[PDB]
């Protein structure tokens, strides 16, 4: 199922627009600080994509105790990750939609926009990115 969402960037994301590519879609919250210590690997992982998948990160103001979006936008500014979408979904579907029951939660989506797989909890950088190669 598609979704669109407006990064902490201004940009519009749907899930169609990777159609043909797969997605590595990381769920996570500010007061999360698993989710933080590891926000240096998802980084990394972003920036190495080349064209061989994406990177998506969501947070969802106003469910499972994060921050209403304003205070999270502004929140958000005390951060340093150059390479990372930061989708907001203040309607908390998405997290409905994937199942996520904890943070982090990553996600794995096929070329056809199908989910695949999903983990939760912290999964060190080459797991992840060997789970992308065998999509
Ligand atoms: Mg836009
Ligand atoms: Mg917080
Ligand atoms: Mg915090
Ligand atoms: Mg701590
Ligand atoms: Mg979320
Ligand atoms: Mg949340
Ligand atoms: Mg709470
Ligand atoms: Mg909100
Ligand atoms: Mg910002």
């Amino acid at each position: 199922a598609d979704f669109e969402l407006m990064g902490v960037d201004g940009k519009t994301y749907r899930l169609s627009d990777y159609k043909g590519k797969k997605v590595y879609l990381k769920f996570w919250a500010s007061w999360c600080s698993i989710c933080l210590a590891s926000l240096p690997d998802t980084d990394e992982i972003a920036k190495e994509a080349g064209d061989d998948y994406v990177v998506l990160t969501v947070v969802s103001p106003g469910h499972k105790g994060e921050q209403s979006e304003a205070d999270f936008k502004n929140w958000y500014k005390g951060l340093d990750y150059k390479n990372l979408p930061v989708l907001v979904d203040p309607s908390g579907k998405l997290l409905e939609t994937y199942g996520v029951r904890s943070y982090p939660t990553q996600a794995f989506i096929d070329k056809e926009g199908k989910l695949v797989k999903t983990h939760p909890g912290f999964m060190e950088k080459d797991a992840i990115l060997q789970t992308l190669k065998e999509l």
